[PDB]
RNA sequence: AAUCUACUAUAGAAUGAAG
RNA sequence: GCUAAUCUACUAUAGAA
């Protein structure tokens, strides 16, 4: 029985500040420097695929700051979600005034939520008759080769397809499946994820969408800046196969906390999951 | 050996008229009534999957009529594309005044193009370094199950996934591949088509798009109306694998004449293929 | 039209192991 | 601004009085 922690933070700059690229770095720094929740150091540092940690970009108002100095007064928001076997329980309430390279900040907890993944299955059943709407509230980076036939992996290693700015259902649920599997210690699921995604976009029906490509910024190292293309907007679909829908709902429910796609550890692929009765 | 005939028509109704759903029916009637190009009756009557015949909707200013009366003076447009081994060369220039249930009409040819399909490869090489834009100028009906694993057809037969309102590249080029294979008499290619599409949307890069779902009307019968959901708009993509790009360019070249997706025989899936320097 | 890395790359994403 | 879809003699991943 593994758990997911979701902490909402208020982040206030104690001076006029210009935010780093990407914004998540600030809070990341605090965890890295062991200033808050030091027992996530490993998880922040891990280079492991689909690792269950998401640290968001800072949000202003109710929208993530899309990447410009920020005033001393401003009230920024952050969200961190993660799962670890480590005992982190005493540390999660960590807050206070902190000094970072980017400047001084007042970090105040707004919320703490603890989720048992087994209990998330209970939520699935109440949604088995709703349309599923996935909304990308931070730029989402979905690699197309996630639905490459795994036998062809060596063959097309040097091919850079990049990120689908036009996500299929199968790609979304295959990604969620990968993160979910890594979450519960299930290993070697390449084939299963592939078949799951292929069957999903063969059987799912897309009800509606409002999708647009987005150009996203990432840091600078030795001078080399980073940029990419991803997608934002939302998509609404249904799956007319029960088993497939139950699984997809499971993985997406986990994704509502941990994010979706590539580089969730620095704030990409933040989604909101919505449902609508028939 | 096989050829594609593409005839552009100017259609003027010799009275105030109200159009049938779908509009293609008008011109369709004429071919059935043998009043123009009678030796396509078979092809019109044919129930064969992916048969190489497209008769467009009318037909106004460089945009198809989205299906309420139209005036006697109006100059409507229509386009017909087809492939048959029969000799129809003498028949293609047929035109004049005709009597239909829908009214009196003046059909006058504006254009005729004859394409040897073997020669289309010649165009392929000219575009192997361009980005590809597929534009759906009539509502396009692409069944998602075209990328179902063929072994699973039986199992999920009673599942109606319907039409992808958010088409993947793989689905488009797989459809083009099916129509193309039926065109040159290469038969039973379900597995190769499936693999081709899967690999294609696993490897292709989507540059841009402006896609919207559209609700489309089709005729009545004995009555019971017909309706569906499809997609219109455009999509621009590239394929970073040379072989795959070559094949895709061939099949799409054929589809620019014969259309793409389901029900091309009544005017759906009309596309324009455009290109852009890298 | 879109990028760096010690190749986990279908990934991760500034190092305080501050001597 | 917006966002669920159909009849038929099964080639139905089709055709379309």
């Amino acid at each position: 029985m593994p758990l997911i922690f979701k902490i909402g933070y208020n982040v206030i700059p104690l001076q006029d500040v210009i935010l780093p690229t990407p914004s998540s770095k600030v809070l990341k720094y605090l965890i890295q420097s062991g200033k808050l929740i030091p027992s996530l150091k490993d998880l922040i540092t891990s280079r492991d695929k689909y690792k269950p940690i998401f640290i968001s970009h800072l949000g202003f108002n109710q929208r993530r700051i899309f990447q410009k100095t920020i005033t001393k007064g401003s009230r920024l928001s952050s969200i961190i979600a993660f799962s670890t076997q480590a005992n982190v329980l005493s540390e999660v309430a960590d807050e206070g005034i902190f000094e970072t390279v980017y400047g001084k900040f007042h970090i105040m907890i707004e919320s703490i939520e603890i989720v048992e993944v087994e209990k998330l299955k209970e939520e699935v059943e109440k949604h088995m008759n709703d349309n599923i709407r996935v909304r990308f509230v931070s730029p989402t980076l979905l690699s197309s080769k996630v639905l490459l036939p795994p036998s062809l992996s060596e063959r097309y290693k040097k091919i850079h397809a990049g990120y689908s700015t036009l996500p299929s259902v199968g790609l979304i649920v295959a990604y969620a499946y990968n993160v979910y599997c890594n979450l519960i210690g299930k290993k070697e699921v390449e084939v299963r994820a592939f078949k799951f995604g292929i069957l999903s976009n063969a059987l799912s029906r897309i009800i509606g969408y409002d999708l647009h490509p987005v150009t996203v910024a990432i840091g600078e190292s030795k001078g080399n800046l980073r940029k990419a293309r991803g997608v934002m907007g939302w998509i609404e679909f249904d799956i007319p196969d029960e088993r497939l829908k139950r699984r997809a709902l499971n993985y997406l429910l986990t994704s509502s906390y941990l994010g979706i796609g590539r580089s969730r550890g620095i704030g990409f692929g933040e989604i909101r999951l919505e449902f609508r009765k028939i």
